[PDB]
């Protein structure tokens, strides 16, 4: 599913991501834009042989099981395919665990390089939230 910007903002807000660990909704929308272009089906292979899955590009090295990332963990206790669903519940639940890990949203490289310290409020402009 390719979400619209405000559709995704509303879904993230409903599932409790707005101000989760102190990160306003625009941070999460910005991260999704640059990680996945709002496409739940996005997958990208990493150099180390892990893969990133879904709207927030969650890595099989630590967070989900894809059966092909040797020596990896499954800390969200989910198949990585669950992170590709049209329903973002699994991705949001796992992202809450990731952002609680101690480095906040720096876990998302595209957030750190493209969203951090920018006007992230712009990402929820016009949305009826
Ligand atoms: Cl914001
Ligand atoms: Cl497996
Ligand atoms: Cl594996
Ligand atoms: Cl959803
Ligand atoms: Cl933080
Ligand atoms: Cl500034
Ligand atoms: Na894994």
């Amino acid at each position: 599913k390719v979400f619209g910007r405000c559709e995704l903002a509303a879904a993230m807000k409903r599932h409790g991501l707005d101000n989760y660990r102190g990160y306003s909704l625009g941070n999460w929308v910005c991260a999704a834009k640059f990680e996945s272009n709002f496409n739940t089906q996005a997958t990208n292979r990493n150099t180390d042989g892990s893969t990133d899955y879904g709207i927030l590009q969650i890595n099989s090295r630590w967070w989900c099981n894809d059966g092909r990332t040797p020596g990896s963990r499954n800390l969200c206790n989910i198949p990585c395919s669950a992170l590709l669903s049209s329903d973002i519940t699994a991705s949001v639940n796992c992202a809450k665990k990731i952002v609680s890990d101690g480095n906040g949203m720096n876990a998302w490289v595209a957030w750190r390089n493209r969203c951090k310290g920018t006007d992230v409020q712009a990402w929820i402009r016009g949305c009826r939230l």
